[PDB]
């Protein structure tokens, strides 16, 4: 019983975090086999970040300019290249703690765990969603760059995010591990803005389903609705339009609650129209859209990792 | 920038989780050196939990009745005893992953990380507070018992909580690692209830301070107040009374914001009296009381662990 924003266990990822320095700039990198991955803006000085030419900046740099530290042991750089917005540093030592792993580009409205690091040391773990506008609402102080986002499928770590930058709103942008940004962000210190932040309707529904399973049912009503009727009300409140896939994906929650998805939409319409009247759902006075159906199932089925 | 409920890294604790079975009952235990710790109600059958005599039940049990499994390897039980509500199983194998560690009984309004486990496998990590009434609002499905609460001070794990039970409200009770319950709970399946759930005023203030440092300042006002004036308003809303210690503890936040604690109390009084008017603070439409001053400092100073 009970329902929390819970992260995956960080252990398999802790053993992959290293410290990367060029000149006066230190940030975090990801040590898998005999490659360290980090944000290429490690080669930038405070001046360069205005309008850097990365190709040009990289030409002034040799393998011996990259100080890679694993705990208190220096690694030897025997090769370096740039893949989009990441640097791949080849080291002669394979990480003996390399877990079974893969790189996935993640879809907006999917969730993942962040291990926030400073100087290659883990600081803390929390859950995030890739928002429809490809930002994240994380916690990233100075030196957190190269901190990574990940899911764990049975024994396998799927890395999906590397932190690079903060936007004027205080929200966060980064890349997949192949170094392509999520959204239209670029790694230079210019005026960039996120689009409109829409709500992940399917996730809000998953959360309502979680609430019910945990005894909170006050927001349930006598009404149903239609997909089209519901989406007319979505548009107004900058909710994502709902589709049959979304319905199908919620079937295991629908199933286990005996509550048709459309009746739950009717409950949600009523909350968007009437607000909460100072009531709470799983101790939130707002609609939470950072739990996927999968997140809710896991936490109301109790699956583990090995 | 940004502010999240973030857990400590779980890695050092993952390597301590084992599975403990008696008959048909499986739960989690904590393997430190050559001792496994788990809730003594592992010796209970579904019948026994009504009115168990643990001393009597333990007399029917020998070292070979305890199936302790570490990943996929069985450990050998060479000794067993009961310390209050925990069983200490002596095994011949010392945990080679035992981290530097200590047992602390934690004070109400302090926070810690939970590694929720099933069958000795970690499932997820989240932050909790010991509430003034000695319950916690966690996530614990069936088989989560023996999941542990912990803080990390530089390299050292301080274990503070072991999960044992859920109360009629859906909230959670357990012991310190010496096996004394937090609050007046006992490990039997009877009608027990938590006292009134008071709010941790000092933590609410820490959070307001976090908000300010992260640019949210709408709730700031022109007023100050007195300790006594503020506490008159605390009592009404079941907030904990504030003291000079509480003030002193917030000095580093006061300091770094240039905002006297009493002016922040005046802001809080105004929120308790007027509500939020559908505004948000760090994306919460309620007052958050599960961040300590220490939690806020860490996350606005950026300290790490090694």
């Amino acid at each position: 019983s009970g329902f929390r924003k819970m992260a995956f266990p960080s252990g398999k990822v802790e053993g992959c975090m290293v410290q990367v320095t060029c000149g006066t700039t230190t940030l975090n990198g990801l040590w898998l086999d005999d490659v360290v991955y980090c944000p290429r803006h490690v080669i930038c000085t405070s001046e360069d970040m205005l309008n850097p030419n990365y190709e040009d900046l990289l030409i002034r740099k040799s393998n011996h300019n990259f100080l890679v530290q694993a705990g208190n042991v220096q690694l030897r750089v025997i090769g370096h290249s740039m893949q989009n917005c990441v640097l791949k540093l080849k080291v002669d030592t394979a990480n003996p703690k390399t877990p079974k792993y893969k790189f996935v580009r993640i879809q907006p409205g999917q969730t993942f765990s962040v291990l926030a690091c400073y100087n290659g040391s883990p600081s803390g773990v929390y859950q995030c969603a890739m928002r429809p506008n490809f930002t994240i609402k994380g916690s990233f102080l100075n030196g957190s760059c190269g901190s990574v986002g990940f899911n764990i499928d049975y024994d396998c770590v799927s890395f999906c995010y590397m932190h690079h930058m903060e936007l004027p709103t205080g929200v966060h942008a980064g890349t997949d591990l192949e170094g392509n940004f999520y959204g239209p962000f670029v790694d230079r210190q210019t005026a960039q803005a996120a689009g409109t932040d829409t709500t992940i309707t399917v996730n809000v529904l998953a959360w309502l389903y979680a609430a019910v399973i945990n005894g909170d049912r006050w927001f349930l009503n006598r009404f149903t609705t239609t997909l089209n009727d519901f989406n007319l009300v979505a548009m107004k409140y900058n909710y994502e339009p709902l589709t049959q896939d979304h319905v199908d994906i919620l079937g295991p929650l629908s199933a286990q609650t005996g509550i048709a998805v459309l009746d739950m939409c009717a409950s949600l319409k009523e909350l968007l129209q009437n607000g909460m009247n100072g009531r709470t759902i799983l101790g939130s006075a707002l609609l939470e859209d950072e739990f996927t159906p999968f997140d809710v199932v896991r936490q109301c089925s109790g699956v583990t990792f090995q």
